[PDB]
RNA sequence: GAACCCACUGUCGUUGAAAAGCCAGGGGAUGACUUGUGGAUAGGGGUGAAAGGCUAAUCAAGCCUGGUGAUAGCUGGUUCU
């Protein structure tokens, strides 16, 4: 206790960012979320 | 009718000897003729016995750099469990 590599943040502080396109393992590989083709699909995609 | 200047027909070549030629024929050949050296005309401009022809193998608007990473409701791609 009280030292460097004993210092732990608490449960449910930090979360792991989120990555697209990194397999198919992932769930979130290939498209990464944005479906198929379309305006919505394309980069800066949103309508205003 | 030779040299010189052209390019009407046919064969060959089409990763060619050649990014436009060779061979056999063909036209002008004292003229509105051919040609060397050095100059002038610059891009929406130049030049054109006029084909949108030519302006460095590039022309219904040359080339280079910069605005610039232009925009693209389109096509493609998007990586471990």
């Amino acid at each position: 206790t009280l030292r460097l590599n004993e210092l732990a943040p608490a449960e449910g502080a930090k979360r792991e960012h989120r990555r697209l396109g990194r397999g198919i393992g992932s769930g979130v590989g290939k498209t990464g979320g944005r479906g198929i083709k379309g305006q919505k699909s394309r980069k800066s995609g949103g309508v205003r």
